[PDB]
């Protein structure tokens, strides 16, 4: 959950991403 994106989205809820970053349900923190 330490953010990122690379221009994907993140920003809270549920995490999402990859990119770039993001994590939640994947990790990421």
């Amino acid at each position: 959950x330490g953010x990122x994106x690379x221009g994907g989205x993140x920003x809270x809820x549920g995490x999402x991403x990859x990119x770039x970053x993001x994590x939640x349900x994947g990790x990421x923190x």
